[PDB]
């Protein structure tokens, strides 16, 4: 058991190559440990197929590493690559007490299938994120709170806030476990995950995220059960692209700068009871043949079309609330729509429509108040049995 | 460290079971070691599903396995159940500098939850492809390698030629990361995706593979952002099915030996910048309730139809350019197919068809040229609201 | 190799916490074990979505 | 003076009943003292308008208790009702040098006019703080810090930081 | 002078790192050396901006290499990885008198500051050409022919017929 | 192969001259090797367009 004092400050990197150390802990007398300019820029180089090089205060390779117990802060803003933990092929765990934080390029990684638990910790500020204008879409986004390429991560009620591009990041096949986390402010997409990953996210707070909050990326499977996705300053709230599913059985997205929810290029989203209200693009959209679900969803104030389809994808919404948005509403540009009882009131224009081949089908419909016919078919077809 | 003389010719089985032999690394002196004839033939039996028995070189069960530094070469052939290294629950590294070669069955096997390591390797010619005929689906095409269950792989750059009948398989729940690797003329499938497992490829390369090039099996996910998968004999270029997923974003799928680009039975495929050109069947098809995505592809020189949809399966081609055909341009068969503003030019039999119960929205489509009627609509709906 | 009599009826449990022991096998000559309560009892609680605390 | 060691590991519980320890110090040659999972677990039950069953660390009913010149800080999260000290009718002082900390339940209670000393300390981390979510003020809100029913107590400058409930 | 009898056809690869052969001269009686399947699959990685492996017949790292006075006709299209003459940090010079013909993948490369001075030479058939289909601008094009990467070359009068890709 | 040990730690100019040595190989057990103030101070000057004194 390994005691770090009060006096110590941390100004050297601790190299582990073929270490078996599951017994050996490692604590401090300090709730965080400050890590300085170090001594010798060893560097470790990552042969991948995004090729990166890193200068870990922490490293282990090929070997269990001793359990961490404290939480690394970063005081050396003269370096541009330090990173506090890099993982690769070990089985690394934390204490529940303390992580990375305030690094330039990474707050933790993993190279290797390398199972990582850091459940209760805290990785926020690793980047770029100081320097960077809010309501910007366009500049240099650089480092990511979490690096996960092809690995394993448990870690719950993790805090992963005012990171520079990326708070958690998935990708490579990796299979990650964050739950009931909270990631803020990030300056890029807040959660991504990419590559054929698979993440377990129910009832985690990812909002205010210049860009996507949360974006699920070729192939991937990210269940958000109950999450809170919410005012993204720039893009879209939850994003799903590729062919990647996502469930967001019951998600708020609010406030967004663009739309609310996005599911595009073969891929399938999960909103049953979904909000999506107040956003400044249409409330839900599906484009280039993706499926939607919005069973009792509501899509309210939204500056743009309620709920949109976009070239095949079927959005469903057998019960949703669509009133008061700006613009249109329900539309159907060259795609799918089933209400079976959907209502509209207090729209801005067009009410219901389908167009350019567009399908909708609505047994029940209750639109009112619209400014604008409450219905139009331009030059597609369009199903309501009994509507008022 | 273990250091091979230049005098050494492997003749004898390594079997290590319970070793923590995490520090020991294997080095030899010449760049290859060969294998003969090994002076006792000790054979091991995996009980899983698919129970098969293998003759391995290098077996390690339930331990760390030292780092090898040498590439094995088979120069027996007289046992055909032989193999290069069996890992069960094995965390299993190489140095960039060997793989196994020239094996009568398999080059490397992860059966447990055994990740391997083999990163910039090789692992060619492991199995029968030596002794089959070109252009004959129907031959028994035995051998495999990397056959990878219930693992994780991290390995780029791989090549993986003329293997028996798989060069890289990934089943069973196994992750995987074969990235930028390149396969060539294996017999039967060059790349695996099987029974739920998750892989990452782009930019990897399969060509000249008999039967198809990279198979999307039972619910797997894989990413080939950018891969090159053609040249195919008599079989699919790249194919999806049984309720799988690929993101074929920017492909090329040329003078395939049948039907290039192919979903099937519930799949999806996201395929953009897709090319599917030259191929002897239809360049892209959706059969039996799948999804393809064709926003900017090119289908030309096909000998059957360019883009075709069957039983309920739906592509969506915004702008993609299909012309030249043998047979119809675009083609559906109780389907949908999307097109705002496809582009055909001299196409073969028909410019765009929609039969059987098929549906056809092509807002501002531009075909012309056709040899034969054109546009035509047998029994079904089409949308072309302003055609040219 | 642990190897257990067919006289011993397991009413203890054993936490091996943090040590690698590939080497150790655990046999008993009966086919069955039967677990009576244990004389000390200790929980331990799994921290995740569902936290459910269990006596291993 | 009793001195615990850098290599003690506390995995025990202190139970003191009826003893005048007024002499007695406990002293450590570290800063922190880490509490593990206790081999015996003993809880008291206080018979109070809520009843609540509490397993201490140190306990001390109707008699003085030993000075305290160390720092409690857990290291089992596993059991939901740990607590560091519970002082009982009972005197109890520290020596401005620690305070106990991260334990699941209370980090020191005072029942029964129990005078507590304990000053500049620090009792942080104690309770359900790890789990709940920020900004909601409907939820199943655990642990406490400082529980003091019927007691006096003196502390200045204290700090006590992200404790679930009081 | 190392002197090719008529009865020798090349079964074995040829590797020479940090030799300064400037000396030597390799020269074959018949006009043409035929290499045919070889014995050990050994290969050489090229780490640059495209990452791609061969099989190289002769290869020289920070080395100048021997004078070659024959032409190399390949004979087994098993491997579809093999490259005729690879050069890293080599000085390489022909005699006019032949240069590698019909291999799968490469004729000859040049990486890394090497040097080539192959002369009147013969790079011809070495790729995917005898397969492919003519007029058809879309199909896997694949092979090359001095893939030259910042390097120099000095070469009149050479033959480059039938490649695959380049 | 000339190896660098752990406790070298350079404080010297080494200077080549018409010398070629292909396979000599200089390796160091450390992954880095500090360098600290030369014994000797020798200066090598370039003379180009822009002329400059470097301590090589």
């Amino acid at each position: 058991r390994v005691i770090l004092l009060k006096d110590y400050m941390m100004r050297e990197q601790l190299f582990l190559r073929d270490k078996r150390y599951n017994h050996i802990t490692i604590t401090s007398e300090n709730d965080i440990v400050e890590a300085y300019e170090t001594e010798l820029n060893r560097q470790v180089e990552i042969k991948t197929n995004p090729i990166f090089r890193v200068k870990p205060l922490f490293y282990g390779i090929n070997s269990t590493f001793p359990k961490i117990d404290f939480k690394l802060q970063n005081k050396d803003f003269s370096d541009t690559i330090n990173c506090g933990f890099l993982m690769d092929n070990t089985t690394f765990e934390m204490t529940e007490r303390g992580g990375s934080t305030h690094f330039n390029f990474i707050g933790l990684c993993g190279v290797n299938g390398s199972h990582i638990q850091t459940n209760y910790c805290d990785f926020s500020y690793n980047g770029n994120r100081e320097q960077l204008e809010e309501y910007n879409k366009d500049q240099n986004m650089y480092g990511d709170g979490l690096r996960i390429f092809n690995s394993s991560l448990t870690g719950n009620y993790m805090t992963v806030n005012r990171c520079g591009e990326i708070g958690i990041h998935f990708s490579h096949g990796a299979s990650g476990y964050i739950d009931f986390t909270e990631a803020r402010f990030n300056g890029h997409h807040g959660l991504m995950v990419t590559t054929g990953s698979q993440a377990s996210a129910r009832n985690c707070k990812i909002t205010d995220t210049i860009d996507d909050n949360v974006v699920s990326y070729a192939s991937s499977d990210i269940d958000l059960r109950s999450s809170d996705c919410s005012n993204s300053q720039t893009t879209y709230g939850v994003i799903a692209t590729r062919s990647s599913n996502i469930n967001f059985d019951k998600g708020i997205a609010n406030g967004c700068g663009a739309s609310g929810i996005m599911a595009n290029r073969g891929c399938s989203i999960d909103a049953t009871g979904a909000t999506a209200s107040r956003n400044k693009w249409h409330g839900v959209i599906a484009s280039n043949n993706s499926k939607v679900d919005f069973t009792s969803g509501n899509a309210n104030e939204n500056g743009l079309d309620g709920i949109q389809c976009t070239h095949g994808s079927t959005v469903q919404a057998r019960l949703s609330t669509t009133n008061g948005n700006k613009r249109n509403g329900v539309l159907a540009y060259a795609g799918d729509v089933y209400c079976q009882e959907i209502n509209c009131d207090g729209n801005g224009r067009r009410g219901l429509e389908a167009t350019r081949g567009g399908y909708v089908a609505a047994y029940g419909a209750k639109v009112s108040r619209s400014k604008d016919d409450n219905v139009l078919a331009y030059g597609s077809m369009i199903s309501i049995n009994e509507a008022l």
